[PDB]
């Protein structure tokens, strides 16, 4: 037995782990499947991919072509269907038909071995209908054989009755395929199409509260709730909902002493009170939160939750399961750490004392949360707990309920953020705060559209509670704009948090990522009403996006994504396409001066050739364009930080 | 389970088709195994390779280091022994000593924790201590222990106690290793060192005739023997051996039709003389064969035999075996083709009617030869015939004859190339004719000696019968000075078409890589003694080249090799190490003008300071040169073509 077929068909991709995970992709996401096909000598190969659903059927006939000349790098698209486990191969083949119609195309206009060619198109059409089952496809295809054996025809007559559209049609339905040769099955993970595509909108409960009771509660910050489904977005992610420790309580702006009536950080979480399956009691009751995922259902979002494997010194884990932690000599446990930053507030978990019992009681918790309706998951830093932990877990999880969504806050190295991903998370963060430039964009979102995407998905959250970009702090409010429009059409998934529409961007201090006044330590409460009245806000801009991504399917996708030369660094250009939907989007990443740009559309990327016009409407301003090859761009900050246009057809 | 184990291995390289067929090595050779390891947190993690040889026996110690800060990505070098079939795994780890080290360095001046940290450590040292035979190694760990417990000193003298180069030591041999994981094995060829480390030297047997019979006899052509061992060779690669067609017979100068007295192609094989089993009646029996090949072995000469599955139309086969040709509807069978080029005087085999018969006869033919002490055949064009064929052909024959070494001749597209070579092809012709500029030979030889190697093994023939470069037309004695300096120091395995060292240069026309008056279809009888006696022949230098091979090691492998700046684009220059044997090539590839230049050499990729000198002998003439980072070199062509250095001392 040989590792390698009769027709060669080798490094079949996408592939993960080598096959020991799947490829990743949600109902309704094409995307390309490739393979190396050759054939010994000089006869042409054919290829086809076979998508195969959970129950085993297969898809539609899909042939490959050669993606390049000289490369033997065969490809096709193929779209995933339902939810659940699918597989794919590859077949190659000899294609006698091709192969045949080249030759006799080039020696009978020379009268070259005519009869002989002839002949040879006559018999290889009676092996092709041999397999036809159907008795009028069969029939088109012996007339074609013997109008080629005809001799008392005119030899192009007879070569011109083997190409007829109706010939071709029967041997589109019954290609004549020749030493099959199929690779062996690669895995597929299919999942909801929000894994890739969703708006995410991040706010703290506890702010939200009244000049009496200033600690928010569910019943009144579930009052928020409707300007967040008015702004279009789709997820609302809370930070932790639990009660809060009291020993080495932080205070305001990241302190290590509170005072008085300091609330502390949410991830401190765990008191008498009650751990990660319990309400703080500030926030109210379980019935109380049932209301809220109740309402924010009624208008259209979904609830994610933090999940942040920790606690407080407070939390009863602490005495109920000590091998959950390391200790020191004296027994006592050292605070957790991430360099340079330091969580004194809390423990870390330890994993190597009782792996069995912390993956039951992390499930048991999942478990809780899911029955109250949250299907979605935030899992803080996931790199400082085990990546087979994290597998273990989520095949759990997804075993019985697949619809759950874990997206990774993995803010590290490359190797560990990639394998997150590939071990089962459905979605990660990214780097994206931190890619600013032309050059950092263009390369960053390279990465992120190509190979990573068949174990990635990116969640582009412009800020966190943890990351105010120094772009954002010295930029101002066109800062703000410019990254709401790259986050909104460069990822299928972006969010903010809330503040942002505010352009809140003031550091705890020069060089640093975190806010003043941080929100992770002190309610915030903040005048919504007003701001909208003073239009201080880029509600309306954020609220423009959300619309623009809802009706335009190639902003709900990641891998097809193309970049276009302009002649300004600061000016970047880019489109997407699904289907026949195309946006072309031009972004002025200078905040502070107006920028004039020529922008050099690659026009076969845009489905056009170079003589074509390019009718555009700008889905910001409503205006219409009349644009072609090459396009002059004034972009001023402030009023127009971008482009984002739609292709007219 | 989990794919991810506790402490992730991950993508361990070298690896062939996903583990479907194995790495590559001989005898001898050091090659680097490499894998992507990290753990979750900010602890320290090791890993260390366990190659195991054919009975599971483990090698020594081999532990491992991150290749570049912040990528993961760890190697070290491991070496095959003997011959057969060996494993290779990956084990990481947390790494514990190292990990309290870090902490203790900061902690303990600034006091933090000083009790914990010193009990700590003392507990640690007691657990590394646990696992080390030997009183001595023991002991003095358990000496380190004591005085971290010593509270009669101060707090820096107990740290310092466990940092002191004695106890490094020990730990060095004896680490401490945690959470131990181990990635599944890898399969690893190691076959006989000449698969990878040979000079080669092709003659027609036919050439090497008499004044009053010139058709050479194996006879006659075994008194060319001393000479080809004489200028260092250890292979002798024949042109096929067998009786020749006549029908279609190929005339000089590769006409279509030949005379009474042409000999015609050796590669047109067959007639009813004999096949692919029997000899040329013009070069005597198969007792005279024996003869040739007794008298190469006692002059420490292998014979390589030509094996080309293909037949002139007058081969038994043609008669015996119809099936193994394909028939167009006239009866007729389409000359062979390699297009451009076409071959006329022979019909190429077909494959799919009776593949177990064509397996049969092929194995049948290459244990004849065998048997009659050929352990090593060139195979021509093997791209023209399946990749699966030779991969079962080869198996077969390895299976029960392991030492017999395949050549393939695939002048092709890359992939099939690579794929040849993964089947089990123990070496291959490679694009070296064709490349010549300094940017083509880097780019080339930085990719055959990095991920390639784990597959292929370069054969570099400066020449063939087929392949006189313009280089070598245009550039006259100097050129091919240049072009055996380069093929016998870039490739521990290299070889000449003989001629080369006469400088045989006139093509068949200008744009031609064919010779004028092509040895493959006359003879060519050449005049040795008067070459030899003046002058015009390069033997010398080839002789020198090879003595220089077989005196250093680091020429007699492949991977270890590295290209140093010069600042003139004509002078290319590398090292190769091997243990503590340096190799320091520089050469002109300028064939007509003297060339000066500045080498400036990247000193630790020799294992030096930047300051340093380093006193190098210039093998080819005896002189010694003092060089140190930046060196002028002048080279003037046909005095000098390159300096080949080793590095003294
Ligand atoms: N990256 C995740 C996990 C982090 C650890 O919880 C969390 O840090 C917050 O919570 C800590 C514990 O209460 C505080 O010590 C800290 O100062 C504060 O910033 C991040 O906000 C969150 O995004
Ligand atoms: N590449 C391999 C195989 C080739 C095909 O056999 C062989 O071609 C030679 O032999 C043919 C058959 O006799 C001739 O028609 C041809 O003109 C001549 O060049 C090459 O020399 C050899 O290196
Ligand atoms: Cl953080
Ligand atoms: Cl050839």
């Amino acid at each position: 037995p040989t590792v390698v077929g009769r027709i060669p068909v080798l490094d079949v991709r996408p592939v993960v782990q080598r096959g020991r995970r799947p490829a990743k992709a949600v109902t309704g996401e094409s995307f390309e499947v490739s393979a190396t096909v050759f054939r010994e000598g000089h006869d042409a190969v054919g290829a086809n991919v076979v998508l195969r659903d959970p129950r085993g059927r297969p898809g539609p006939w899909t042939p490959m072509r050669e993606l390049a000349p000289g490369t033997d790098r065969w490809g096709a698209t193929v779209t995933a269907g339902e939810t659940g486990t699918w597989s794919y191969t590859v077949e190659a083949w000899g294609d006698p038909v091709t192969t045949w119609r080249h030759h006799a195309r080039i020696k009978i206009p020379a009268g070259l071995d005519t009869d002989l060619v002839l002949e040879e198109g006559a018999r290889l059409y009676e092996r092709a209908a041999a397999d036809v089952p159907g008795r009028e496809d069969r029939r088109e295809l012996l007339a074609a054989v013997d109008a080629l054996r005809d001799e008392s025809r005119p030899a192009a007559s007879r070569l011109a009755a083997a190409l007829t559209p109706q010939v071709d049609a029967v041997l589109a339905r019954h290609p004549l395929r020749d030493l099959v040769t199929s690779s062996d099955p690669l895995p597929l993970l299919v999942e909801r199409e929000r894994a890739l595509y969703g708006a995410w909108y991040e706010f703290f409960p506890r702010s939200e509260g009244t000049p009496h009771t200033p600690h928010g509660t569910f019943r009144t910050a579930a009052r928020r709730l409707p300007a967040i489904a008015a702004m279009g977005f789709d997820v609302v992610y809370l930070p932790p909902i639990h009660p809060i420790g009291t020993t080495h309580r932080k205070g305001r702006n990241n302190t290590l002493s509170a005072t008085g009536d300091d609330v502390g950080s949410p991830w401190a979480i765990g008191s008498p009170e009650g751990g990660h399956d319990s309400i703080h009691p500030a926030l109210g009751t379980l019935d109380d939160f049932d209301h809220f995922v109740t309402e924010a259902g009624k208008l259209g979002l979904e609830i994610a939750l933090d999940f942040a494997l920790q606690c407080s010194p407070d939390h009863p884990w602490v005495h109920k399961h000590p091998e959950w932690f390391h200790h020191r000599p004296d027994g006592t446990i050292a605070h957790a750490e991430n360099p340079p930053k330091k969580y004194q507030d809390i423990y870390p978990i330890a994993f190597d004392a009782d792996p069995d019992g912390l993956a039951t009681e992390t499930v048991r918790i999942l478990r809780h949360w899911m029955d109250h309706g949250v299907r979605i998951f935030r899992v803080d830093n996931p790199h400082t707990k085990p990546v087979a932990f994290w597998e273990r877990v989520i095949a759990d999880i997804n075993g019985t309920d697949p619809d759950v969504i874990f997206l990774a806050e993995a803010f590290t190295r490359p190797a560990m953020m990639a394998t997150l991903a590939q071990i089962g998370f459905q979605q990660s963060y990214t780097y994206f705060t931190w890619r600013n430039t032309k050059q950092e964009l263009t390369e960053y979102l390279t990465e992120l559209s190509g190979e990573a995407a068949s174990y990635m998905r990116p969640n582009f959250f412009a800020n966190t509670p943890d990351i105010l970009h120094a772009y954002l702090q010295h930029g101002g409010r066109p800062a703000f704009e410019v990254r709401a429009v790259l986050a909104a059409t460069l990822s299928p998934t972006w969010g903010i948090y809330s503040g942002y529409e505010l352009c809140e961007n003031t550091p705890l201090r020069e060089g640093s990522e975190e806010y003043l006044d941080s929100e992770k330590y002190q309610l915030k409460p903040r005048d919504w009403t007003r701001a909208a009245r003073e239009g201080t806000t880029i509600a309306p801009l954020v609220t423009r996006l959300n619309t623009i991504r809802r009706e335009n399917p190639a902003l709900r996708q990641l891998r097809d994504l193309h970049f276009h030369p302009t002649d300004k660094e600061e000016v970047i250009a880019y489109s997407k396409r699904q289907g026949s939907n195309t946006v072309l989007v031009v972004v002025n990443l200078d905040p502070r001066h107006t920028q004039e740009a020529t922008v050099s559309l690659d026009m076969p990327q845009l489905g056009l050739d170079w003589h074509e016009s390019v009718p555009v409407r700008d889905e910001l301003t409503g205006e219409t364009y009349h644009w072609g090859r090459a396009n002059y761009v004034r972009l001023e900050p402030g009023r127009t930080p971008a482009h984002v246009c739609t292709v007219l057809r």
